[PDB]
């Protein structure tokens, strides 16, 4: 029978991640909190690993609320990688994720993608680069070499996604990235499909899309990173945030 599981104590913290108890712009307490604290670099990278890996055999699903910081593409985070891999936090903080042009062989994913780089395709591909709050949702897989594309359902047009804004009413009924919002990730096994939603969005992808094997065991990580584009020195701090605490993940 499968199992539903709520609770920090269910996720092991690699990198530059750590817990803000009090936050003083969002309703919540004991946020998991990436990328503080630490300016951009090979290193700004952190991950929470689910403690018992699971299998496409049998059906997943995880929600979190994230909140992104309300920071240009240029000067914040790289975005959040909802990321199965057969190897663990480590292996993703020297190999990378599914938020770049690669990372760690044979990982795929749901990638909420909020920070240019100018030597990812991808980002030339969804027209990333500009003013505001650019950015865009897709799954992605990386091949047997570490290399990410993306995969499933999408265009440009219908993978782009505002998200921060420069608001703050909570009255009108719109998504509004720089607070906490529900991200959903599904696998059900019936149909051997993946769906991700989030911002009001749906994106679907196959396990033979994801490239994933049907049976071997996975671990499920949610990463986040800032790793820098270029040398300017144009920054902010990065700061993204999920309410693990709060998370709910179910599986077999
Ligand atoms: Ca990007
Ligand atoms: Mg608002
Ligand atoms: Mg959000
Ligand atoms: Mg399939
Ligand atoms: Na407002
Ligand atoms: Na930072």
């Amino acid at each position: 029978p499968p199992t539903t599981v709520k609770g920090r104590d269910n996720y092991d913290f690699y990198g530059r991640v750590d817990i803000e108890s009090n936050p003083t712009d969002l309703n919540a307490t004991n946020l998991t909190r990436y990328n503080y604290g630490q300016p951009p670099g090979t290193t700004t990278a952190g991950a929470v690993q689910f403690k018992n890996q699971v299998s496409f055999d049998k059906d997943f699903d995880f929600n979190i609320r994230v909140a992104n910081n309300r920071q240009s593409n240029t000067t914040g985070a790289d975005g959040w990688g909802f990321m199965f891999s057969k190897k663990d936090g480590d292996d993703f903080l020297k190999n990378g994720g599914i938020l770049r042009e690669k990372g760690t062989p044979s990982a795929a994913g749901f990638r909420i993608d909020t920070g240019y780089y100018n030597n990812d395709p991808l980002d030339k591909i969804q027209k990333q680069a500009g003013q505001g709050y650019r950015g865009y949702g897709t799954f992605v897989k990386n091949d047997s070499q570490g290399n990410t594309s993306k995969v499933g359902s999408g265009t440009p047009s219908t993978d782009f996604l505002n998200y921060a804004d420069n608001t703050t009413n909570d009255l009108d009924g719109k998504f509004h990235g720089q607070k906490l919002n529900n991200v959903n990730l599904k696998y059900n096994a019936s149909n051997q499909t993946f769906t991700a939603t989030y911002a009001g969005k749906t994106w679907t992808a196959t396990l033979s899309e994801l490239g994933l094997s049907p049976t071997d065991s996975y671990n499920f990580l949610v990463t986040s990173s800032q790793y820098g584009n270029g040398n300017s020195g144009t920054y902010a701090s990065g700061v993204m945030r999920a309410d693990l605490d709060g998370a709910t993940l179910t599986y077999t």
